[PDB]
């Protein structure tokens, strides 16, 4: 088992990793900025190093600082969490070159899946397509343009190389004339246009995987993260409800195959747009995600603990047949921001009370007397509920939100209270446009 892990992150995810480490008997090193001296996980850590001043560019993103801290402390592995350096290939690469273990995949794989073109090609080999369109620019030759559009299937969208100069074509009789016109409207200066399928009910559905880098990979089911504001996730659930079971099993199998083909090691997520029966690939997150807990609840697998086991050189443990999705889970991201204007709300928490009881889990670094600093993102806690079915998860989230007190700062709790009583959301299957249209 890994001797000593340096937690190259902050906030709730730092505490999450720390907990996984203690369960496995792994010694911990926390790193923090001067603005983060009050972080809950610091005094639970075996060692703590102040690596720089408040700004993330001068502390948490400083590769030399993190590596110096690892060397001073004798850390044998680094867990980057999510954000910061987690998908920075230069960092993984330095860790490799220095002889440390990275709790995550290789730099090479991070680069592969961090570039749109090479990521697309890797998924194509595994049998998974992207959102249908012209690949890439739509030609001026009429019959080639019409042939591409027909395969894509109407309606189609015609986009400029630059939500601007954008045009929907409903029927193929109007295609040439409309493409023609979208090119003329540039001079943006560039007269390149491409074609993209119009999706009517696009849902964000993503597949969780674990892969040991020794030829084994499994899925831990999927999640729906369609409630988004400015592409920031708000509520997540697992499994994604109302998904065509055949299409799901096919995409699970293809995701597992992809892992094996690209040589993936660690926890990762394949993000898709799901459109009435079909999965279209968007990107792979080559790291753990914020919303991992909902998959933990419905599978009974501890994702962070498995990452650590894999990083220490073990094969999975879990066969696919041992993975059964049971019940339903929900997560609400509690952000220190205005619930209506979404302005961050740094400040002192005079009183923090967490929800409790059956099927209620809380992942948060909040405590009474803690000051949320202005410098970093707004995520302060995650309330996660688990039930026998979606309705029970929702009911438990209603109870949980009623008990949550974060006094002294503004949070998005009221928005959550509205969402778990919202008719469309309670019926289920809302798409990625829902929250922004409803908010205005």
């Amino acid at each position: 088992m890994l001797e000593k892990v340096l937690i190259a992150n902050r906030g709730e995810i730092a505490l999450r990793i720390l907990r996984a480490c203690k369960e496995l008997g792994i010694k911990t090193v926390a790193v923090h900025s001067t603005a983060d001296r009050e972080l809950m996980h610091l005094s639970l850590a075996d060692e703590s190093v102040c690596i720089g001043p408040a700004p993330a560019t001068q502390s948490y993103l400083q590769i030399p600082a993190i590596i110096a801290a690892a060397e001073v402390t004798g850390a044998t592995a680094i867990h980057p969490g999510y954000g910061f350096l987690a998908e920075n290939a230069d960092f993984a690469e330095q860790i490799e070159r220095s002889g440390f273990t990275f709790v995550g995949p290789t730099a090479e794989v991070i680069r592969l899946m961090g570039d749109k073109v090479s990521a697309k090609d890797a998924m194509k080999r595994a049998g998974v397509p992207t959102v249908p369109g012209s690949d890439g620019p739509l030609p001026e030759d009429e019959e080639t343009a019409l042939a591409i559009a027909r395969e894509v299937g109407y309606p189609v969208i015609i986009k400029a190389a630059g939500g601007r100069g954008m045009r929907v074509v409903y029927d193929e009789s109007e295609l040439i004339k409309s493409a023609k016109l979208t090119r003329t409207e540039a001079g943006f200066g560039n007269p390149m246009v491409y074609l993209e399928k119009f999706l009517t009910n696009p849902r964000h559905v993503e597949v969780q995987v674990l892969s040991d880098g020794q030829g084994n990979a499994i899925h831990l089911g999927d999640r729906d993260c369609s409630l988004q504001r400015r592409h920031q996730k708000v509520i997540e659930e697992a499994p994604a409800p109302g998904i065509d079971e055949k299409a799901r099993q096919e995409v699970f199998a293809r995701c597992v195959q992809a892992c094996i083909e690209i040589g993936y090691r660690g926890a990762g997520t394949f993000e898709f747009l799901y459109e009435n029966g079909r999965f279209y690939f968007i990107e792979m997150n080559t790291r753990v995600q914020v919303e991992h807990p909902v998959s933990e609840m419905v599978t009974g697998v501890d994702i962070v603990k498995e990452m650590l086991r894999i990083a220490s050189g073990e094969k999975l443990s879990i066969r696919q047949e041992d993975v059964v999705i049971r019940g339903h889970a929900l997560e609400c991201r509690i952000n220190a921001e205005d619930p209506k204007t979404f302005m961050p709300s740094p400040g002192k928490v005079k009183h923090f009370h967490a929800p409790g009881g059956n099927g209620v889990r809380v992942d948060s670094h909040l405590y009474s007397g803690y000051s949320v600093p202005p410098n970093y993102d707004s995520l302060v806690g995650k309330v996660i509920t688990y039930g026998a079915d979606r309705d029970e998860a929702l009911a438990r989230m209603r109870n949980a939100l009623d008990e949550l007190i974060v006094d002294g700062i503004k949070t998005n709790t009221e928005l959550h209270k509205d969402l778990v009583r919202d008719a469309a959301f309670c019926k289920g299957g809302v798409n990625i446009h829902y929250l922004e249209k409803k908010l205005g």
